[PDB]
């Protein structure tokens, strides 16, 4: 019988068969009192103790969230939809441990993305058993509150303070510190990693003092806090909380009365009004996300970075080649997943209007001008690729590069990667390229499963990324082998070397898309 004694009581797990060996799995361990009733919108409350044995043998409930239903039956979009029931009772975590039991394993903790509005740790692409089997690390992931139930903010008010979903994550990290030794993990060797809003979350734990003693190293995939979507100003957060109150008939004079009113509403009455709390709305809108709450974040994150007030440790950071394309088929004119989506200069200008609602007419011309110096005048698909790159550079790539510069300047080793391989099983059309979120299955080792129809090249690539990721956690260096491997060099603010990741050739290169990013860093803020 697979039983571990945690500080909150005993828990029962299950054995998995993975590549001729065994992986012990504890799925659905609770780490907080269910944020129910009068606990809605509050920070996670600590668990006391249960007598008996909690059965950690199935994934738990996913947190309440809206579902993506733009393309019914389509794997591409539905693979991101939650695969367990939805409920406010959702603060559980998972633990994968190598067999035979380890004695001081390094721990990898996964934080999922989803625009801070969606996502769940139980998706197939986040399965930690491969990493545990192959690289002998412990893998932990947690469900955290997303949307208004996770990030609703009345700053200074303990009844609805902001950043609850971030404290949810933080409490799960506290759980690992207190309990992972019992499973065979080393609490002094803990690495956070995550993608997109998960990577922005990871970069925020770097800034937040309360998290600093709860992990060792950090990995940021396709996200950072300095992204234009990641953080709301204090008062923009409050104005959306008030707008949501108006939409549900919870407008009051007293703040606490507003919250006590919102506490009576059905979760679904809240979910259906989240879209409307912001005038504009682009496919990258974050209705309810992190804000400067005065607690988890004691200042605007760019300030804390600039002043060098963050955790001093090693980071691994990177981005995909086509971060932007995914967002174009959810709004922009002329774009479909069922077309080659070849568009005109006019449609391009409409596309820009969708993504930059508040920008002047001159400003949109600027963007257009910078991204139309064609190598070949036609090339019919020039404009389609231009829009994809505009959205990708501004929202993901250039911020990740800028965060890494600034972070590296305070004396810790950083490593930057450029992921260029398109998955052979990618359900989306080819014109969308190496999409946002489609390096994840390579990081979790899914191509190592030969029963799954991946290419041999893809198993090699995945096995390589897995080795480097796990090695970074253990040694602060993403080496593969000492011999017969490309040296991954540190990212320094002067030379700015990065490593590209694909099946053809992993090369060392410099100043990734500097000509593009120069626009966003040095001209766009002045429009
Ligand atoms: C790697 O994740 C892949 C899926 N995506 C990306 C797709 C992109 C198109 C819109 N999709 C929305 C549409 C919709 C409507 C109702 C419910 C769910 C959804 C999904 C999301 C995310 O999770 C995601 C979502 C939002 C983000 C915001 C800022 C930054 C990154 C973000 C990433
Ligand atoms: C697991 O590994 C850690 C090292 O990361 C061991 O660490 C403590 O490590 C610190 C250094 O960070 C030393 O200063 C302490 O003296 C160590 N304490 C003890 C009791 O050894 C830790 O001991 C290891 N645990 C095992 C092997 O069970
Ligand atoms: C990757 O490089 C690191 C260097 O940082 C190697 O780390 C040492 O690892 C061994 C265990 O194999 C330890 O006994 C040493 O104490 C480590 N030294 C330092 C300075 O970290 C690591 O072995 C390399 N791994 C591979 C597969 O090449
Ligand atoms: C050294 O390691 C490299 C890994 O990069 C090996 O690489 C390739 O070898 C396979 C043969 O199984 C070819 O199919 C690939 O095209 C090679 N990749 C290239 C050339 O980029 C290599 O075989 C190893 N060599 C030695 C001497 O150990
Ligand atoms: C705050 O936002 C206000 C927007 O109000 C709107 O009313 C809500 C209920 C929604 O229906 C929304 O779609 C509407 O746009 C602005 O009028 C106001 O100026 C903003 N104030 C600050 C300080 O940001
Ligand atoms: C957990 O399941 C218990 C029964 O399932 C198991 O009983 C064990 C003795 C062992 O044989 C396992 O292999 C079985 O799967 C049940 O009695 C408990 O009530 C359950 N716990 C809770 C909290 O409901
Ligand atoms: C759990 O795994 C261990 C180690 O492989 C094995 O000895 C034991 O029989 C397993 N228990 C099960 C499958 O209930």
């Amino acid at each position: 019988d697979i039983i571990i004694a945690t500080k909150n009581g005993k828990v029962r797990g299950m054995n998995l068969t993975v590549f001729g060996g065994t992986v012990t799995a504890f799925l659905g361990i609770p780490y907080a009192q269910p944020p129910l009733g009068r606990l809605r919108f509050k920070k996670p409350q600590s668990l006391t103790k249960w007598s008996d044995i909690w059965n950690a043998t199935k994934y738990a409930n996913s947190c309440c969230q809206n579902i993506d239903q733009s393309f019914p039956g389509f794997h591409g979009s539905e693979m991101w939809n939650p695969n367990t029931d939805l409920s406010e009772d959702c603060l559980y975590l998972n633990v994968w441990i190598p067999a035979p039991k380890p004695k001081n394993a390094t721990v990898l903790i996964w934080i999922y993305g989803g625009g801070f509005q969606t996502g769940t740790s139980s998706l197939h692409v986040y399965d930690g058993k491969f990493l545990a089997r192959v690289e002998r690390v412990i893998v932990v992931s947690m469900n955290y509150r997303v949307g208004a139930l996770g990030f609703l903010a009345l700053p200074g008010n303990p009844e609805a303070p902001g950043n609850m979903g971030l404290f949810d994550q933080q409490l799960a990290l506290q759980w690992v510190q207190k309990n992972i030794a019992a499973f065979g993990g080393n609490p002094k060797s803990v690495t956070l990693f995550g993608e997109s809003a998960g990577a922005a979350s990871v970069s925020l734990h770097l800034l937040s003092p309360g998290s600093h003693s709860l992990f060792t190293r950090a990995i940021l995939q396709s996200g950072s806090f300095n992204a234009p979507w990641a953080v709301t100003s204090l008062y923009e957060a409050r104005n959306r909380t008030l707008n949501l109150a108006k939409l549900t008939g919870c407008s009051r004079e007293n703040e606490t009365e507003i919250i006590k009113c919102l506490r009576n509403k059905d979760p679904q009455e809240i979910l259906l009004n989240e879209a409307f709390v912001v005038p504009y709305g682009t496919p990258l809108s974050v209705n309810f996300g992190p804000t400067v709450d005065g607690d988890f974040l004691t200042d605007m994150p760019d300030i804390l970075l600039e002043l060098g007030q963050f955790k001093k440790t090693q980071i691994l950071v990177g981005v995909n080649k086509d971060e932007g394309t995914a967002f174009l088929v959810y709004g922009a004119p002329g774009f479909s997943k069922d077309n080659n989506s070849i568009i005109t200069r006019k449609e391009f200008q409409e596309g820009l209007k969708i993504f930059f609602p508040g920008v002047s007419e001159f400003g949109k011309e600027s963007i257009l001008f910078h991204y139309t110096d064609w190598v070949d005048d036609q090339r019919p698909e020039n404009y389609r690729e231009a829009l994809g790159d505009v959205v990708g550079d501004y929202n993901f790539i250039c911020p990740a590069l800028e965060f890494t510069k600034k972070f590296s300047e305070w004396g810790n080793n950083a490593f930057f990667y450029y992921f260029e391989h398109r998955s052979s099983k990618l359900p989306w059309p080819e014109w969308m390229g190496v999409m946002h979120g489609y390096e994840i299955e390579f990081v979790f080792g899914l191509p190592l499963e030969r029963r799954d129809n991946y290419t041999k090249a893809e198993e090699i690539l995945s096995r390589s990324i897995v080795k480097r990721w796990a090695n970074f956690a253990k040694y602060g260096n993403p080496n593969e082998t000492q011999n017969n491997s490309t040296s991954w060099p540190v990212f320094k603010s002067t030379e700015q070397k990065y490593l590209t990741l694909n099946t053809e050739s992993t090369r060392i290169m410099t100043k990734l898309r500097a000509q593009q990013c120069r626009f966003w860093t040095s001209f766009f803020p002045k429009v």
